[PDB]
């Protein structure tokens, strides 16, 4: 038992931090999406005050209103290649949970196993001894 | 159920040393009987060479 036990309880304790990074990467998806989303909210507000600037006749801060635009728009980009890249890491990290959930059923079933086959040793070395 | 398959011959397997150690540990106890009588014949030879 003594070598069963202890990677028993090992084994379930290191899933609890996959989860805890689990938790942090879908926090960092929706942590950028914000940031995203944020992104085109600000150029929409941009083009608003750029839309504004042209109607009042400041076609100077229009253009200057255009940059942040553009701006924006390559951090979005920037951005949402990171998205897209990030999200892989979710589905990457949710397989292994997957698997190490059936792998640790299998481990308390081997106990038993184990037991059946170490009662049998002994019992063929009391055999001997009479 | 593989394991159960697998687990089942142990049991049949310990019951069967434990139904030959029951008439092992007998043979063992008819055994002291008989050997007390080689031993007192063997004493019993060796006093009567001390006359």
């Amino acid at each position: 038992e003594k070598m069963l036990e202890q990677a028993i309880l090992e084994m379930q304790e290191d899933l609890v931090q996959l989860r805890q990074g689990v938790a942090q990467a879908i926090a960092a998806q929706k942590r950028s999406e914000k940031q995203y989303n944020d992104a085109q909210n600000e150029i929409n507000k941009w083009q608003r005050n750029a839309q504004l600037a042209l109607q009042k006749g400041d076609e100077n801060l229009a253009r200057q209103a255009l940059e942040r635009k553009k701006t924006y728009t390559d951090t979005s980009a920037a951005l949402k290649a990171s998205l897209d890249t990030q999200s892989t890491q979710v589905e990457t990290l949710k397989r292994n949970l997957i698997q190490l959930e059936s792998k640790i059923s299998e481990a308390k079933t081997k106990k038993e196993m184990l037991k059946a086959r170490i009662t049998t040793a002994k019992a063929q070395e009391q055999l001997q001894g009479m």
